[PDB]
């Protein structure tokens, strides 16, 4: 008996990722991360169907007042997607049209027989899945960002959206109602970090790393299916 | 076998709502949307039961202090509830007692004998639920709010929570720990936009909508549950 | 057949909790409640496994920019876990190093054979499981907290992670990247309030407890599984 | 007597310059800027000084620039706000652009006064007397805060003549974005001070709720008043 | 010639304060500190008449919205107040009424001859009045405070609002539109620190102090007036 | 004449102390605070006024105070902001400490005037003239606002010397902390007051992204002035 249990997985190019084995497709999409409406951020859980959409816009949403009115692309509002690892234009300007495409990753919604889980080593090992699960990924652990004022939103680290396949320092781009989008130097992506089991209580020791060495202070996960 | 699939659904009137097709009820309440304590809002997600309580409050919730005293309904705090059909009294003044009741939206916790989900097509078209899986009910795309000092929270596009039966411009009412609820003119809804597939890339084109023409750029969904 | 269904449970204490009756442990950990990086709060779900890290740090996290340049302990970040019965020391100042273990809520992962729910009466009684779901535990109905910059998370009112076990005005502590854990003036935890059937919509009457009454206007829970 | 080069700045809240008030001298005029909100974070001007009145409008006064010596101008969401006229609404109630902006835009003169300047309020609906020798330059409506997008905003300093404005407005200013568009929303409050009966003080405040052709009978008054030299 | 230069003194006591040596009264009224509307915190500088108001009230503002709809004491909103040495109720419940008035600082607005300023020592001694500038009173570094949400404002250090005659951990007080004023548990004052020259470019010493020694670490003031 | 004890700041954007414009006399020197962020609430001093000034430098210049009657000093998460020297970043990007903190901070000069300071912007790449019978101080560009943690941050009043920073830096401010380290981080911005050209006031705002050898081509440049007695 299959009882509709749900996976979502993104691929952090533009290519539809495959489903884990095991599991079958429901639909691709776009990659949604977060939104920005009046200020204020809301975003989707990246192991959930919440963050797979048919269909991107750089303006996803409208608005509705108390006056029954609503206002389509006609504020200062944001949206936020996983992107590709392609580079920024040269002219660090921002980017509209057509040429945003590449930019944009691309996601698969799965059917699973039975429930999913990440679980995360806090080393640069990989965790073992718990006995009884088998493997559908491995990867790095995803915590929480921000962007434009310091707003953002974070993953569940038991979902599948807290184990990304690809590392990156900019794992998401922003796009605005007004058709642009780029990468702002406030952008932060927040991953778990490295710790011994010595040193658990003690004081941990600042670092600060770069290009070459990012992935020797961030931790690994697993995501794991029940054998049934 | 019943493992105990949870879904909410909200009437949107002063009348209990009916289980979709192929659940069953286990208790009814009043349509709990978020509140907001210290200034900061926390919601809850609509499709699960967190959203449905036996009791209505102005004010359902109380603070403490590491001092080990509490208070209850003693600062300035808020709750939210979905609403109504009923209008704003003539006077436009703050609403209080028992006249708050006919503004309160109810709602039904119901078993279900599979996983749920919501679908959403961006478009004027309703999406098919994906193979597999029944319809439970059709509806609109509802993504976010906000209201006092910009603050609110949003729903999980994967959760039935996303997919509200009635679209309303103002769907949610606020209320105070002082007993007095009302609609402010600074209350937003937000909802998925419609997009056409050959313009996903390009600037989207701004609109402002009255009364009329308001569900025309507005995505429609559909809420589903795998066949058993 | 065994789904994969999972259960988290807090001890508040620093011992292992138990896994609740019909449920089987898969790992146990530390009680982490939210992180804030960036001065923004993210919360984890008090029910579900990401609230229960393997390894503690008063730093579990780091944070990328989009030079490719990561930084680890090395700001004013922080984290917030459930805390002991442990009282402050006399000196009330920072807590470091193994002086901090004491403080810190241990917690247990288990796979469950069916879903999990918790329900809230909103009074002092005990709110019955729905028909045909099992008792797992009782508690203390939990919603919100803030602490440093009011910035917090809560709790889904479904989860388990609603429902407390032990009543705390001060349930949690507070971290820093510095190494140091302390609890401050600003730290709130919001509880759902008592309401009476036949005051719903009445004016609330406010209330000031001190210790001895505090549980007087706290909601109970019961967190309850579907019997298979 | 030496003029040591004491400031006062008024706003007419229309398209028409206003006139230095009695015994004050014009040095420029230009356009009430209110604030500006830039990466999220509102920042304010004082509406009795200078800052508060621009040579130049734009919807974008400003850029911004980063660590890594790159600077961007009108390339994000940010916003301006602006002192507005009696100008309705266009009745699509859509986002106004290019030179159908300039109806919508207040105008400020900026002048030198031979002494200080201040604000009194009476928090009652009767005009407060200027201190004892102080003389009158203007009288208006208490004005202390504004907020629109994301509860952002800013406000008056009460001793200050931008704590005074001459027409009370219920929406005393305008929104204005980097990509060159201008609204009224539903989110923009006006915060006044309010009147008090001094019998009332430490009472409860009556709540109330009111309607056009009663919105005054519960604003605070003010006179600006400049001391005589 | 008297050019009209203005000094605001704050008693922080029922009485009202004395215009300093040099200056002649215009006016008398109760100490503002902040107003928060909308959640959205607004100060004025307690060196300014703009921090003394002829009338108090726990509600001393109104909001207006573009409908030409004013809304008076029906919302949520605060008022912020300097107050006097009265000790919290035993009850620990909030004030009403006449019960508020021994709560409230008075203050005087003065005309002054010439310009006046506050200087800062960062030690525990007084700092000298610039030479040609003459002595208006002393007192200690008051920088900013925060309340309800962290919302809050601050003082100018070149004001004699930043130079507090009388050191209070509490020295202000938060009221509501609703008509009641409390302390809060969360509300923070922030005072100038004392630094000596040689440790200035080095790692600050953590040092948590209570009572009878909580100004061996405050920064001292004087205010000072031009000699004409 | 009378000397009725009106005040400049000047800033020197280097660990030199400034001098003190022609027409005004040194009262102290120090170091340039930008603002404080406590509970993580920003706070910030006007650059043009004493209060951006203090004597003594620390990363912690302040402390909190609760209701309780318990002060904590340097025992959280909070920070202080500076205005800072053209010393880059060291090569490691690690957080800066200790005495290796001096050469990043600026240093000020608090001076007393005869008669009123002000700034004019002329929102081009021109200087605009100071107002009949007002005398020049400086030149520089026009600074509005910044943001750092939190996107929190503090703005300047454009009728202060200190929207007037005489050297333009896209990062005039370091960040440090409680815990004793300072640094630059990825999210610090500057904003300016933007160039405008007469004809294009009203218009939608042409969108431009600008590196080095080009910032200054869009910042509004200012001159600080001073009435002549
Ligand atoms: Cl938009
Ligand atoms: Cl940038
Ligand atoms: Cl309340
Ligand atoms: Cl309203
Ligand atoms: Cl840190
Ligand atoms: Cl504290
Ligand atoms: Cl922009
Ligand atoms: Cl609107
Ligand atoms: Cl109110
Ligand atoms: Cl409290
Ligand atoms: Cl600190
Ligand atoms: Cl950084």
């Amino acid at each position: 008996v299959d009882h509709g249990f749900l996976v979502t997985r993104h691929s952090q190019t533009i290519d539809d990722p495959q489903c884990p084995s095991g599991t079958k497709i429901l639909y691709h999409g776009y990659s949604l991360l977060y939104v920005q409406g009046n200020e204020r951020a809301h975003g989707q859980d990246l192991g959930t169907a919440g963050s797979c959409l048919r269909k991107f816009s750089t303006m996803p949403f409208l608005f509705c007042n108390i006056n029954n009115v609503c206002n389509f692309a006609s504020r200062n509002d944001y949206s936020y997607w996983l992107s590709t690892p392609e580079p920024m234009p040269m002219s660090m300007a921002p980017i509209t049209g057509e040429n945003i495409r590449p930019f944009i990753s691309r996601c698969a919604v799965c059917e699973a027989p039975a429930m999913v889980m990440a679980v995360h080593s806090q080393t640069i090992q990989i965790p073992p899945c718990p006995s009884g699960w088998s493997s559908l990924w491995i990867g790095y652990s995803f915590v929480m960002h921000t962007s434009a004022g310091a707003e953002g939103s974070g993953q569940a680290l038991a979902s599948p959206g807290s184990c990304l396949e690809e590392f990156r320092s900019a794992p998401f781009i922003e796009c605005h109602g007004r058709g642009t989008c780029n990468y702002y130097a406030n952008a932060y992506s927040f991953w778990l970090a490295t710790i011994e089991r010595s040193e658990m209580f003690k004081k941990p020791t600042p670092s600060t790393l770069k290009a070459g060495e990012l992935r020797t202070h961030v931790s690994r996960c697993q995501v794991c299916m029940r054998r049934t």
